[PDB]
């Protein structure tokens, strides 16, 4: 036997210490390691290159989406960046979604701007805007799915093998599901990418990138780029964020029974006019997300009856929602991404990817759901009082 | 409404930073604070007698237990060495169970041979050799339950008011459950501790302990001698704990399945002459550990058939059981009690306890239940194979 | 040739990890170490009785101070407390300095009134009060020299062969001069105890402690008390008092450095009653210091002329001197004993060590002596325009 | 009164915690920070465009370089990475000196072969070839003073003020002397850039980089570059590296008394053809280091008499210096760059940069300097006894 993902997860370097026997893995932070005597290099020579402990975390995330390796970057921004320059070259084509992470827009277009590439963004949704930007021969295609802020799904087998015909790669932003709910590498993906400051870590105290290859040499590729442009990441963040992982299926079993309950209090309630949420089986996706993922996850938005007096009476007084930006923690976050996750984008890229001025965004965390659920019956009750 | 246990742990450092609003709470390594100018003590002064980190575990153990504050101490060892020097003098005795953690033995044995207290060793299962102990009037009493390793329970209601009739002092070691499945200071105990090591960080990374005391003037008196003796723990150390807390209740989710599921195929198998867990109809104490604890936990010992052979042939294999102490980790562990958590008792104190040389202790970890199921039946099979 | 201080210091840990030759030494973090198959323990089972992060620090502070062996505990007081633990039952008398750590006179008082030994106080540096205090025929006597915060000097060979005749064990807190500059065991000390937590570390980032023995057996023993009690320290914290050892030789060059400096401003300023510093030729115990120190350190304490308001005008203002408690940090500190570090003394406890009201203690750091000078000058100004 | 720069460092962050008044600064390890309520950004929002630890080290390492602020990246290559992408476009050209580090000579020649920019790589230190690069209206100059591994120096004032009058930005890399020994800026360069792996950590356990730019405006590109690509560092490697700033002055003491006294027994030593160390009068270079250097620093390198057989005779026995890439730690090193720190070259792009094969650098730390001088003078016997 192999064991499930859960278990990899939960024993990810347990009983791997040859010095001690050290049940949990020692933090290798030296920046640098010795020669075995003149000309003999051990396995590992300077940190920025290689290191033990980060590449326990990659070795775990590969094992996970089922890579021939990982590579663990500073941020998630640095594992996009770091796909961007493995990749592609001035002359070649880049198509990413309408409606990606609006930081992956802000660097996309600042360097489209540049020169580094050419950049068609379409509506990987959509066949005909999909054929179209396929037409012009792109090297790269990115998809996000779900998308955030509004969890549109991508059809990840559909959106591949249209990528394969016309010879493109294809890389997944996997960070809203995680691979616990989400193996876009099953599919035939070439590369599947994470910010692992979200779920992976799961506990709001590290930002980190994590870029898994199907395919060795593209993984010595990555392992390369990730080196001559310095984008590694700190053995101690790996170290948190391995500790963090342990408990992803765990934390993912709560997250998704409290997203769950409040889907069910938010659709059709009075003061609520929209629920963005791949659960629901009115949501355009559903059926592709039942399909294609483990399971529906946790994030969420929806759009309150009221404009902006609404919001503010709803948002001002949660007691169990901190209003941050961010996801994937064990504490309930809120967000209003127009002025907070989304303000990177110009106001008609934003209105182009469909996000309202009177949208707000949750991460469910893994509190007591009659707690949350009483935290948004309040909110809501204020909302309507603006009325 | 105040919030759920569940809620508490979860939202221990959160939004709790004055400086920056940081979500996650920052880590106060800092020895020392500053005066605000001359005469003017701030909230800290130095790290050994108050830490804000520190004070954040704190805090959220004593929210969690019903306490009036919790003591942070370097180990769980220093946690029992604390309420011993707070509470106890010479002449005064200590009543403590019979099959307690070993290492705590040794603590009372060392201190009570120097003369600290009078130390008596009872069964506080036993009604009788309860009140046998509690007729010498002894100035506190340590109730452990479940107790380590064979998961005896002792009666909170029965014990504590017992020992309040005669005015002792009561402490609960609630190693095994944590705070998320067992209340002790709901019962009427003077105090509750821990090892933190365990559950409560969940991640084999920390040693750590903490007191909780229902009253107010006692837990002053632990703030004191914590920072006399210099039993407090370090910042970063309750930095993890915290962290780890945070997932208490969800890691405590899959122990209990997992415990469940092995329970019903150990109760009962051909190589298995008994199982110890609360959680069986057939354990003593089955309907006691309903009523006092929100949970069975995932704690089981186990005595195989075919006696030395069959325990090392089960044991050399095991996959996803690391043979180690400790215990309350998300990675699941096999010991030897004998041999290992309990080699600081003597060969009689351990036949007092009924700790068996063929007696195996499984913590239940937090992997997928159909791998562990997988493991422990090849285990069995390799036990089997020794009888012939 | 073996190695000096400075060399075995700076070179604690490196290139001592087998797993990986890493040159910085992994944290070992872990609670527990896995058994090697059924019945074989390795070098470590569990943190609390051993840790190989932990017993670098060990094995570093007893190469240093030349000891048998060295055990890590949480605080420095828990040092203090490991050693009455594994020396001291009901029936023993400990011999204690008049003036040592108030943090110290509050456990030893503490622990005399239950019972736990019988408590004589006596001015060791007065051979009369010492030769009354033997002559009880005391288990253990403790020694801190130089003694804080007045910097009197107790005569190690002296009080220690004095001791020995009557059978006594000796213990010396060496906190304020460090290993590097004062050697106990050099004079025959059964122990030799730290707070680390001072200069071994450096960096007011760590509360520790540490007991060296001479003999094997005394170690032996304290690491047996130190597993039952509970009273040893983190690997983490381990890790960053080795970090700061390293330093321990180049910090103690810039403290002295600035320390011989200061005493020349406030020796015989106009503003100045006294200075306390073994350094000075004028101190009680120059000569001393000067033969069994090799440094006259970076503790000092003063009397300014002009009671309260001349105390209070000094202290605010002073920008380069934070008041705050703890000595030993690369950061300059200020501190009125009376009020702070001596507070846990009774009024009458405090008289009988001579700790006046108006003692201001100065813990020289490692800034520029020019601007040290600078700042204290503009103290004595603020002093003086009060008169 | 402004401090002195070792003032600064040591007091970087002491006694700057609104929440508690801690001495030592806490580390914010946090991804996110809460709104103040709705439409209230806090300072801070997310970590991977500000982080308030971070930034207690940008603004310690601009207060010392005379800068408007500073950019700490995860790596020393991510420093470099991100001026080249803040300040570089296709078209523009980058002028690089001829025998800079292996790893920026890999990055600038990946980048140039995919046409990011137009790479002139000349020797500075030689007025034609300066001269024939600034001709064709570069926009950045790169200076590496003192060159890795062979010292030569580069006269900052003449090649600023000639990139200048050709309206060229300077960028200059300031790792091999640090803050404390060479401050480019007084000079009127641009930006200046670290490794903050090398001498500003000190303790050989974080991978980092910083970039100090003169004007505010170009700082704030830095910023918004730094958080678009993701190539910010981690909290917790700035709370170390913070830590390891504060003994960089007493550090350095050491490292060049150390420095000096192995230069004398190095330099025509009978065994030793050739050493490279500017603080050598005979060393091209010596008056300009002189000049415009507070000191010589701590990096030499040296051509053993011999051949491989006596490199390898050297080097086997070494108890004190730890064969090892990287330098700039407490700890002594010793490196044989050909096939260690150079390996990333060609073999003739490093026979125009004029590295041999007979040649071993050293980092000389703050050991004793009896012990490594007892440790050189015994591998030169073992070279001698080759021949
Ligand atoms: C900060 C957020 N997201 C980050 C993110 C990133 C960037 O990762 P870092 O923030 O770790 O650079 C990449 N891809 C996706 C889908 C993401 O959601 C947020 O939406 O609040
Ligand atoms: C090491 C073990 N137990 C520790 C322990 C302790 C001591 O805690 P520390 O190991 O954290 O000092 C206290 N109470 C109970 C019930 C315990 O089980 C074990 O049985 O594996
Ligand atoms: C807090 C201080 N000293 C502590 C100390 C201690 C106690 O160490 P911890 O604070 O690390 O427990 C022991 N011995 C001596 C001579 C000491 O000065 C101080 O005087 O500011
Ligand atoms: C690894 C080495 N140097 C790194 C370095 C770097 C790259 O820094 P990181 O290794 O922190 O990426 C940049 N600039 C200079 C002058 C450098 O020396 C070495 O020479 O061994």
């Amino acid at each position: 036997t192999p064991c499930t993902a859960a278990t990899a997860a939960v024993r990810a370097g347990i009983d791997r210490d040859t010095a001690y026997g050290a049940v949990t893995p020692p933090i290798v932070l030296s920046s640098n390691f010795s020669f075995d005597g003149f000309g003999n290099k051990r396995q590992y020579d300077y940190t920025r290159s290689g290191n033990p402990t980060r590449d326990l975390l990659g070795e775990a995330l590969a094992e996970l989406e089922g890579g021939a390796g990982g590579v663990i970057t500073s941020t998630g921004m640095g594992a996009i960046n770091l796909v961007l320059n493995a990749v592609l070259q001035p002359g070649d084509t880049l198509v990413v979604p309408h409606d990606a992470y609006g930081g992956s827009w802000r660097l996309f277009n600042a360097l489209a701007k540049k020169g580094h590439f050419a950049l068609i963004t379409a509506d990987l949704t959509v066949p005909r805007s999909l054929a179209d930007a396929l037409a012009q021969s792109p090297k790269l295609v990115l998809i996000e799915t779900p998308s955030n802020p509004l969890l549109r799904i991508t059809d990840l087998r559909f959106v591949i093998e249209a990528a394969k015909k016309v010879g493109a790669l294809t890389v997944v932003d996997n960070t809203f599901l995680s691979p616990a709910l989400q193996k876009p590498l099953d599919f035939g993906a070439d590369l599947v990418l994470h910010s692992t400051t979200k779920y992976i870590n799961g506990h709001s105290d590290v930002v980190g990138g994590a870029v898994v290859a199907r395919d060795a040499e593209l993984h010595q590729q990555l392992v390369w780029w990730a080196n001559a442009l310095g984008l590694t990441g700190s053995p101690f963040d790996a170290f948190l964020t391995l500790r963090g992982l342990r408990t992803l299926d765990a934390r993912l079993r709560v997250h998704q029974e409290n997203a769950d309950a409040i889907a069910e209090l938010l659709d059709g309630h009075a003061m609520v006019n929209q629920v963005y949420f791949p659960g629901l089986a009115t949501h355009p996706g559903h059926a592709l997300a039942a399909r294609q993922q483990k399971g529906f996850g946790a994030m969420m938005s929806f759009e309150l009856e009221g404009g902006e007096a609404a919001v503010r009476a709803f948002v001002d007084g949660l007691r169990y929602f901190t209003l941050a930006e961010s996801l994937g923690g064990v504490e309930s976050l809120i967000a209003h991404p127009a002025s907070m996750t989304h303000a990177a984008m110009t106001a008609e890229a934003r209105a182009a990817a469909g996000i309202s001025d009177g949208l707000l965004r949750l991460s469910i965390g893994i509190e007591s759901a009659e707690d949350l659920l009483i935290d948004l019956r309040a909110g809501l009750s204020r909302a309507e009082a603006t009325l």
